[PDB]
């Protein structure tokens, strides 16, 4: 979380690295314990036909939160990614953080960020539900539609290209204070029952499998590391399906 030490974060969009710099901020003085990923993976690179793909991967637990990932990418010279989710412990019950911010030389073509429902009725939880709708409705000039398998994302969730530097300031500041809530709530939350564990449990399935459906992550991993490769990645080490 000190990205000090990283190898990419110089050369990614500036955009990007307020994004990791507020995501490392939110998460530096918690109970933090490693997460170990499949094979201990930290930075990795791959080419096959076209331009080589270059991923640092970051990933940490607590005790409210089972898997906290932080990777970031670059396709090439000019293609940028940032990737965080933040998955919950179901005991806890609390929401999925996500966010996802893609860039080009163009600048950045898409950022989304939620906080994702657990919960079998597909509703946040109360509390969450006040403390978002308290930070008001953001404008954003040009809002994106969300693809089918998004029906797991909240109706908080943001998908956008940001139409100026305005913009990608309110949409790292939203971000900020989706963690500042998120952070706030995981304190105050109990370990909960057994059927209510089950639930929030299966949310958090459904939404790995969902988010596996996402073709524009699979078909940039598989142009730099073939499709095996990629269904590896998405379902091990990006969206693993807990049980
Ligand atoms: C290896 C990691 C990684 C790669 C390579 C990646 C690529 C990536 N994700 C994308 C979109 C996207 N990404 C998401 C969302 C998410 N994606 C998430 O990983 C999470 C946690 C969310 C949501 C919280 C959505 C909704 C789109 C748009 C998909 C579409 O347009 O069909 C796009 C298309 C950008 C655009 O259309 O402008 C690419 C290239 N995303 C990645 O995370
Ligand atoms: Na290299």
């Amino acid at each position: 979380l000190s990205l000090t030490n990283s190898s990419l974060m110089p050369t990614l969009n500036p955009m990007i690295q307020q994004l990791a710099l507020a995501i490392a901020a939110s998460w530096q003085s918690l109970p933090l314990k490693p997460y170990q990923l499949p094979e201990d993976l930290g930075y990795v690179e791959g080419r096959l036909e076209g331009e080589k793909l270059v991923i640092e991967n970051r990933c940490y637990q607590t005790p409210q939160f089972r898997k906290m990932h932080l990777e970031l990418a670059k396709v090439g010279k000019g293609l940028d990614i940032l990737h965080c989710v933040m998955f919950p412990e179901p005991l806890y019950g609390l929401p999925l953080f996500g966010c996802d911010i893609v860039a080009g030389p163009g600048g950045v073509s898409a950022a989304i960020a939620d906080l994702s429902p657990t919960q079998s009725d597909r509703q946040l939880p109360a509390a969450y539900q006040k403390s978002l709708a308290e930070l008001g409705q953001p404008e954003f000039e040009q809002q994106r539609e969300l693809p089918p398998w998004g029906e797991i994302f909240s109706e908080y969730c943001l998908f956008i290209r940001p139409s100026n530097v305005t913009e990608e300031e309110r949409f790292v500041q939203r971000v900020v204070d989706f963690l500042q809530i998120h952070c706030h709530q995981s304190i105050v939350a109990e370990p909960l029952s057994e059927a209510q564990t089950l639930e929030h449990r299966q949310g958090q399935i459904h939404y790995c499998q969902q988010q596996q459906k996402n073709d524009k992550t699979r078909r940039v991993l598989e142009k730099a590391f073939g499709e095996a490769w990629a269904e590896r990645y998405m379902s091990q080490v990006l969206f693993d399906v807990i049980q």
